């Protein structure tokens, strides 16, 4: 027996309640003995993990008591975090972003990866509407996978950051594009500009991944969907210049990342035949943001074209294996505006 | 009347929440209301009335004791959900642009800078800035901070002052050699800040007496180096942003969940305009090295001062009218990480 999925159910508590779920996603089982939430599962995974493999075996052959599992009840696996830092992975992605302004991208960034720092403490649950008070803010959702870490000190080599990766999980890092030029002009990076994130109703252990997890990247499309229309299916394994060891590497400098810091891979990008990425329904494989589309339209036809989320709209984004079954659930999202 | 909150060092990763006697030598576990300062946050609105009848207890002899050591305190938050950090003294963000030779676009004056910190790592305040190399640009930077209750999204300036719920001081460890390569990238700053340590103590609004005004601390910040005055800063003058503008501005598309810190960013004051001078000198000082760099360029071409190597201790801390510590001292040498 291999693999385990677990999630974080809301209830009454701000973390929440820890489950072990079914491959299938369908059935799951609190877990109380052992950990009432994935932090605290985390916090101590050397003890707990085997304990929680053991339920899941279980629930695989039915000897563990179970109750129905339903996303639109699950929060984010950790819904609050004491870190959330983002890479940008795909570099291609700040490749077109860059050259849209019309400006050259340093060689350096093929081999020094991005990263920032952004709120971890408020996370939107995968069913949860997307609420903001304006959309003329260019809300856009952003499909990336995201780790999380058991503690990994400061200085950690390859080797450390690859063993420390514990759980795998999806992620929309919601956007407003029109905050970003002005709040990055100001230097400090992003914060209004970076509002809470979401993350899929389940995390995997890497296990759990089979052949799809070479250790440090995921190798499947990311479908990313928009008002049920494909947007995006862009391959996790492809044009990857930095993998999962290499953010944490990267993150750990300075600094030691404590058990339940979650990295993220930046927005999911691929290109075709060495040029920008087309659409799916042009045979591309489109994108996991529309920032990315508009950057294409830019430097293809002078200016963007195709708008950003309206209230109103729908996100999915999910990942299925091999056969076609999903992998963490799906992050699916309505736009809507916030009520003050 | 006010109480002062603290988290002891043990064998967990949250630490052990204790009230703390007002002069900083007493101080009881609390954990029949709550194991952890984050435990009482999250239920601050039943948990709040309880600790202070424990430390109205200290006060009077009823609550037994023990001997409060701030060698083995963490910080009251040694892991946070969240820390953001300002930079409200504006005078400080002038001084690093004129340093460069950029005007500062006159919108600093209206728009708070704001940058999402390390939270999950925090060092104790007697604990070691450990670093591979000191050729990073080590330094200090003394500030204030709060911690807030529940701030929902788009917050106003009276529901922001309502959620201020305690205050500590904090040095928030910079390496100011990576900070330009950093920001240049573009996505704020990450390895160029490593973890932040805050004070012993963590007290309430109403601790502070008329020193707090609701939005600003209105008393000199002490920074020493090798044990002389570095810093004696004001940190109600030339605070052009105050607490609640900084959690405002934090909250305006998202919410802020309890326990999230804010910084106000180093603590820097003007003189009659333009530059502070060294204590040494009648001024205030400052409250980072980097800010008595700037100004050694600005006025004379290069940096004479160096920063922090190793071997080079930092102390921080904050007294009340009487001369009494309020929040504890921060107190820090830098040494070498090694593995
Ligand atoms: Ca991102
Ligand atoms: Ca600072």
């Amino acid at each position: 027996f291999q693999g385990m999925k677990l999630a974080t159910l809301k209830d009454s508590t701000r973390d929440g309640k820890l489950v072990v779920v079914s491959k299938d996603l369908t059935r799951c089982s609190e877990v109380g003995h052992i950990a009432r939430t994935l932090q605290a599962a985390l916090d101590d995974w050397a003890h707990a993990g085997p304990r929680l493999e053991r339920v899941a075996e279980g629930i695989e052959t039915g000897a563990q008591p179970t109750m129905r599992f339903h996303e639109h009840d699950a929060a984010s696996p950790l819904p609050r975090a004491f870190q959330w830092a983002d890479g940008s992975a795909y570099v291609n992605h700040v490749e077109l972003v860059r050259k849209a302004r019309n400006a050259e991208m340093p060689a350096s960034f093929w081999t020094d990866p991005l990263i920032y720092q952004g709120g971890s403490d408020s996370f939107l649950g995968p069913r949860d509407p997307i609420l903001m008070a304006d959309d003329a803010w260019g809300i856009d959702m952003e499909g990336e996978a995201a780790v999380i870490v058991d503690d990994v000190p400061m200085g950690a080599t390859l080797d450390e950051a690859k063993a420390a990766i514990r759980l795998v999980m999806l992620v929309n890092d919601v956007s407003l594009r029109g905050l970003i030029p002005g709040e990055l002009a100001k230097g400090f990076g992003f914060y209004q500009s970076k509002p809470s994130s979401a993350f899929s109703p389940v995390a995997v252990t890497p296990e759990e991944l089979g052949e799809a997890w070479d250790g440090g990247k995921l190798h499947l499309p990311l479908h990313v969907d928009l008002n049920g229309e494909p947007f995006g299916r862009a391959n996790a394994g492809i044009d990857m210049t930095f993998d999962f060891p290499q953010l944490i590497v990267h993150a750990a400098r300075t600094r030691p990342l404590s058990a339940g810091t979650i990295i993220g891979s930046g927005t999911v990008s691929n290109k075709l035949e060495g040029g920008p990425g087309r659409p799916v329904s042009e045979g591309g494989a489109g994108y996991s943001c529309i920032a990315e589309l508009r950057m294409i339209e830019t430097i293809e036809g002078g200016a963007p074209k195709t708008q950003f989320l309206k209230f109103g709209d729908v996100v999915r984004i999910e990942m299925k294996d091999r056969t076609g079954h999903s992998i963490f659930g799906a992050i699916e999202q309505k736009v809507g505006k916030y009520e003050r």
